[PDB]
């Protein structure tokens, strides 16, 4: 129907719908009087999965021909979302699947909406992984992501009473037609146990055996026949044990696997967390040595592999590897670590110190015994490095220690990464800086060569051409379809920002999406908006640092205002906020309950009619946002500068049509810079301003005593405005806005308050809104991940990218 | 290559290759280059799983258009063995598939070991309810076999210094191609909870739920196109739950279809073997009242279904039934009644006090509340009709009631079948008038029209066909096919008794039978046996009453009769000995390290040479049976008169080609009568000897006293003969033997040697022997489970068998 999603060639229709009958017959065993939607979509499934095979084959044996240098992803998180729509698009086989489905009678777009979310992701960190897959694909290289195959992701959120509540998610119940179990790779992983001293060196023996069962699922470049691997790890018991008893223990050693950690940008210190850190580590090694052999001198080692560690969750990378050089293939010290610092590198992505691993040494001396001493001679060695680098400096030395000191010695993870890696890199340039005039000043001056900015990015294939599909249509219309696979090509709309017919069609899309989401928010959540207010949104996971408790002070600012003069003309408003909350994070949870709380006042207020609602979006996932991001007029990215690292949700904003309201944070900072300031809603406390407000001291109550629309809010809920039955539901609130604030809320208040009413004086404006609009787009193609893999690939990496198609 | 295998059609051939290609490279993504044996196994069992699919489908919409009368066989156990070469057979694929794969350069042969059993049972009850799922689909009946998915089956069995070692059988491990997961039918289950009494009746709540998944796998019936289906449920948890072991403790709930109790004839009153009882039964009835409402008055229900209980196991389906009916339906108490008796019958599998299912009151209160409310309401009613029909006994009423009083109250499973059943049958004509002179006197007293005789059978498919397709071609050669589905006709084999071709024949197949199994045992064992030896075999599980340890007296009197007179002539034999032991049975264990120590002296003796061996062959399961059976000469059935209720073993070596060596006990009594007695080598007491043994009391010590012979292996036992280094490790046999042999070893232990020699004797006349085996192999028609599974139809189900060709 639309250019960009392909040809629907009568061949291939013909092909497709034979082939999706096959499906349903021999591999369902249905036929069409029983088959259910649930059994269409798998048919489709299976018959997309077909065409990726072939290419998925080939590539293998490619990379084993020529023997490339190989890139090796570690994350404990790949927040992949859907895949049918996506490999659809990637093979060009959209048009075709939504014509031979048309044929059969069936809507491909009601079968998509059947597939559940890959949610084995937390958020930002899990997202970017999945985004980088697809870009390492798309340029061709021989890149491998490797993580765990939980089998519960990110909890499903529930709302009941206001309040969140969890449910398991149960993603693997129906089935996962893209993964392919490969029990015959199965790898053994060592725990606990003690370590012997023989003539012949050091060994690790009495340990408990896991095994290591992998499933791998196909990635699929774009349009260029790539296909590569992203390998999970499934846990399993060994089959050598009253007998029942035994037999029902295995699970103890199967629950390595069970679940992913809920937590995002916060540090749990369970033993169950730090044993699924060395699961990964340790399977994903011994497959990285194993392949490499299948190419005995590790000199070549880092000619041939590259080791990216994100985050600190696979550190644990480091000293396993030195323990399988020193310890079994019996290389002196200094030669395996100067293999290990040139095979790893290693990306920062946050500086809030509760979101640091400090693994407490009893726990590593108890599961890890020979790396923690592997630990101990790393910090030693580095030290005396330190010390005769700078003589004397005693306290740099305890500052530097990969060892922290006090009640409980701790191994601290980024330390360890920082001195075993010969990158480190921040995600975004003001982060990136942050991190060597801070945090890791100390790291910085000993060997400043190491640290390096990749300004984060995202997929505009996902988050364009899959989500946005009349966006890239009307983009394409006028410039091609070659920014798609190169989104700086975006600029040469600047060229139609005059363009009468362009100006249309940009608002044209944007409201067809807003009327789609109004729909399916009355379908699936019997809620009611009105498609012509602006749609403000607010959706990322919940936290103090992203401050969406600022956005409920202007919401119940606006409300405020309106029934101090409920005749006066406002812009109308539906604000939107959407995200989880870890399940032990209190406060996070109690906002939730304040959004709510205030949607339930203001939503049935009848002085203000439909001017104003505020919706919290539930269970907001990956398949969600493809849906309200493309649906939206304004973006919020309001976190207090200095702590939102990068932020990714930002950019997916603004390559959807979205004007952005935000803190000089993160990325904002880039995007700001890349659009132009005056096509940016920048307001509040830059990071310098933070800084000189530390030094004198927030005082909260300075703000309460001088702004009088602030002490009415801040009055209302300590009353029990927003909680008639429940008068002080909200105290915990209210003192931490006032005592104990982390954050800054209400310094930022004033700014952003002025801040929103110039958005609103902008929406009243069609034309000179969607401009404005056209100018972020058009500028919005430095924050394309292949960009940022591109600079990975040729700065750490030293492998060049590649847009050559191979053989089909 | 042979008659029996069916065509190898070119079109087949072709056809087969091509989508065995398709499957190597779509399904299991592998190439020539890359892929296994394992890889291969794969890749063929898909091809034929195909060919099954269409017949499948339209095999259940045929009884969805002829509404036929349903048959629910309910069974803890289903040991199926392999599937891929008794679905070839069944569809005539054998040769062409053969063909297909010789021609693509692989051994079919080879391929097929790969395939790992289905080891869902532990002996003779859950082969019978295999046999009886393949004689059904035969016999075109409207059949379905409902039991738990277990995902670990009966534990792998290793010996390690003579003593066996349990594995966990991990069967699920690499995948089952046969299954088809039907999560879209998934049903809740109930546990605990309370029952409240309100003025609509009573109602269970506050009750722990867990879902029970089906997973469907195909039955086909021989050349017939009828494909029935084997339901087996898996236990999963609700999703709806700090979080983390919340989603952890999930395993809780689906530990229920974790792993098969390894207890054979020998109850055990576990929880959660409780749990899986009624987890079957709960999960199948609503799966049948749902069935039947797509068919309100139940009136009509005991025409439209039948369920057959496989022991008591499934016992638990008689007062759940009746709960549906009045709590949920609300019938009457008498209607609903009247409506349990007409669908339910019973099978009872042995006679044997320790394997009786008695659950303690306190356990059924706790766990199913309102399902002992019932139990006791029926047990009322019946005690009513009891007194009524015998007034004034007393002491009747206390045993027939199903509540066992004492310390601890228990319910006895077994009158619950009986009471709520309109048939009840044994499984050998002699078991079943034992059934009624004993143990269930009273109940036949009350109604004699229940009792029954359903002599157990095995399929001459997988038994005959399948293990040996040397035999059946001979035999095909001069009666034809036609015998493979009625095997009465082998009864004009007796023609041939005198035919010296015939003869030569006979003798060939088996000794190539033994050749190849010698090379088996060595390939996969490095034992070391003599292919011209006599093969006395006896394999079954390891038991007490099945009396491995008589045939341990013959062979010791056998190696001490050699030492005494070296140089004198023995007919040479290999004596082989397997079966699993229970773990907790102690001396089943210590019986299997008595035979592996046997074999250590024995074995090892150079007087001995090769005139004698004694084999142990470990992990004995189905692929083993079906391997070793056919090779055997002498078949060993020595278990003490009364105790072995039917046995199926027996029928499998009679129908192979093997003499058997028996008592006149189970069905042996009826193969006699079949075959005629001088064609049978019986020894020992009979029941009613047994029985005057007991009036006057078993004194083992005066066999002891009279039987030299027997006197010197007792001594050697004692002083440590067959344990040099540990004197005392058998003084527990010693004593049992001794003092407490509730199986009187030592009554049998003369005419044991005296017939066996009489076996020697005829083994050295090869055309005399040869010609009874023909006499044996032509009057073992009676035993296939087709004329077993007809007379259940006819008898107890009230449907008529069917010999018609279903559409292809
Ligand atoms: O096998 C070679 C090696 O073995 C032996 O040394 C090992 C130690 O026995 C073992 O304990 C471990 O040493 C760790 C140490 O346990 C750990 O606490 C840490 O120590 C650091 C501090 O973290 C760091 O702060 C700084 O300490 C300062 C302190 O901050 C300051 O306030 C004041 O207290 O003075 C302290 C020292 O001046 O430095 C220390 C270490 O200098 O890290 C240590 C090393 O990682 O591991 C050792 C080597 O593996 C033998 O004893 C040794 O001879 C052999 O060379
Ligand atoms: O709701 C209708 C019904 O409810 C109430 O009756 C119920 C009972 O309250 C309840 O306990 C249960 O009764 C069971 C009984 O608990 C259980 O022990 C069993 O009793 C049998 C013995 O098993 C049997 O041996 C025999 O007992 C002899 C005994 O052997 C002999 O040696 C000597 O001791 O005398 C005894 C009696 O003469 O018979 C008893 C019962 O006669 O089975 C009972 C019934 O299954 O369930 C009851 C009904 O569900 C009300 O009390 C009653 O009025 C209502 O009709
Ligand atoms: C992109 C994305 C995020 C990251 O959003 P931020 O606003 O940078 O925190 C989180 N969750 C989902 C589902 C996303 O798609
Ligand atoms: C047939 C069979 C049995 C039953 O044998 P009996 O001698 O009757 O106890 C037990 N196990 C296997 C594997 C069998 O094939």
């Amino acid at each position: 129907q639309i250019s960009v999603r392909g040809l629907a060639g009568v061949e291939n229709v013909t092909e497709l719908k034979k082939n999706f009958n096959r499906h349903l017959h021999f591999t369902l065993v249905k036929d069409r009087n029983v088959a259910t939607p649930r059994d269409y979509y798998f048919a489709l499934a299976h018959t997309v999965r077909d065409h990726l095979v072939g290419r998925w084959i080939r590539t293998q044996q490619h990379y084993y021909e020529k023997d490339p240098k190989r890139i090796y992803y570690l994350s404990l998180e790949f927040y992949m979302g859907r895949t049918l729509q996506n490999t659809m698009v990637n093979l060009a086989l959209e048009n075709a699947c939504d014509e031979a489905t048309y044929q059969l009678g069936l809507d491909m777009e009601e079968l998509e909406e059947i597939e559940e979310d890959a949610g084995l992701g937390n958020g930002g960190l899990g997202r970017l992984a999945a985004c980088f897959l697809d870009s390492m694909a798309t340029l061709g290289l021989a890149a491998y992501g490797y993580g765990i195959r939980y089998e519960f992701g990110i909890f499903n959120q529930k709302i009941c009473g206001g309040w969140q509540m969890e449910e398991a998610d149960d993603w693997l119940r129906y089935g996962n037609p893209w993964e392919k179990a490969r029990p015959e790779f199965t790898l053994p992983v060592h725990f606990y146990g003690r370590v012997e001293h023989t003539s012949q060196g050091a060994k690790w023996v009495d340990t408990q055996v896991v095994l290591a069962m992998p499933y791998d699922t196909p990635v699929p470049g774009y349009r260029n026949n790539v296909v590569n691997t992203m390998r999970l790890w499934s846990a399993k018991a060994p089959n050598d044990l009253g007998y029942i008893q035994a037999v029902l223990d295995r699970n103890l050693a199967e629950n390595i696997s069970r679940v992913l950690y809920p937590n995002d940008n916060f540090f749990e210190g369970k033993e169950l967390r730090l044993k699924q850190e060395y699961f990964v580590v340790a399977a994903t090694l011994q497959d990285i040595i194993r392949r490499f052999k299948s190419s005995t001198n590790f000199d070549a080692f880092p000619d041939k592999v590259a080791i990216q560690l994100n985050d600190t969750h696979p550190s644990l990378a480091i000293p396993e590897l030195m323990r399988v050089l020193v310890d079994l293939e019996r290389l002196d010290w200094d030669k395996a670590w100067e293999v290990t610092v040139k095979t790893c590198a290693y990306t920062n992505h946050t500086v809030i110190p509760e979101a640091l691993e400090r693994w407490p040494v009893h726990l590593l001396e108890t599961l890890l015994p020979r790396h923690l001493q592997i630990i101990y001679e790393i910090n030693q060695r580095f030290l005396n490095r330190v010390a005769a680098a700078f003589p004397g400096d005693v306290d740099r030395l305890r500052r530097m220690s990969l060892v922290e000191e006090g009640a409980v010695k701790r191994i601290n993870m980024a330390h360890l990464c920082i001195a075993g890696s010969h990158a480190v890199n921040g995600v975004a340039r003001i982060h990136s800086e942050i991190l060597k005039k801070t945090i890791f000043k100390d790291f910085y001056e000993l060997e400043p060569h190491k640290f390096q900015n990749k300004t984060n990015g995202i997929t505009p294939r996902r988050w364009l051409v899959l989500c946005n599909p009349g966006l890239a249509e009307i983009i394409a219309e006028r410039i091609g379809e070659e920014y798609i696979s190169d989104l700086d090509q975006l600029r040469k709309l600047l060229s139609y920002v005059d363009d009468e017919a362009f100006i249309r069609d940009v608002a044209k899309v944007k409201q067809e999406n807003k009327l789609k989401f109004a729909a399916y928010l009355e379908r699936e959540y019997k809620v009611h908006i009105n498609p012509n207010s602006l749609f403000d949104v607010q959706v990322k996971r919940i936290h103090e640092y992203k401050r969406q408790l600022l956005n409920c002070l202007h919401v119940i600012t606006l409300y405020n205002r309106i029934k101090k003069e409920p005749n006066k003309f406002v812009v109308p408003r539906t604000v939107m906020i959407g995200g989880k909350a870890a399940p032990g994070y209190h406060m996070a949870k109690m906002i939730i309950k304040l959004i709510t709380a205030i949607g339930d006042v203001v939503n049935h207020d009848p002085v203000v009619g439909d001017r104003l609602r505020v919706i919290f979006l539930e269970n907001y996932r990956v398949s969600l946002a493809e849906k309200v991001i493309p649906a939206a007029d304004l973006s919020e990215q309001i976190s207090t500068a200095g702590t939102e690292a990068s932020g990714t949700g930002n950019m997916k904003f603004m390559l959807n049509g979205a004007l952005t309201i935000g803190t000089m944070d993160g990325a904002n900072v880039e995007m700001a810079e890349e659009a132009g300031e005056e096509n940016f809603f920048i307001f509040g406390m830059r990071v310098e301003d933070v800084d000189r407000l530390d030094q004198r001291g927030y005082n909260a109550q300075e703000y309460y005593d001088r702004i009088p629309e602030l002490r009415q809010i801040i009055e209302q809920l300590s009353s029990g405005f927003f909680s008639p039955k429940q008068p002080d539901l909200f105290k915990d609130i209210v003192n931490m806005l006032m005592h104990h604030d982390r954050f800054k809320v209400f310094a930022d208040y004033e700014e952003y308050v002025k801040c929103q009413e110039r958005v609103s004086a902008l929406y009243k404006n069609p034309r000179e809104w969607t401009r404005m609009v056209i100018r972020n787009i058009a500028t919005s193609g430095k924050f394309s991940s292949d960009r940022t893999i591109a600079q990975y690939a040729r700065e750490i990496w030293g492998v060049e990218p590649s847009r050559q198609r191979l053989p089909a």
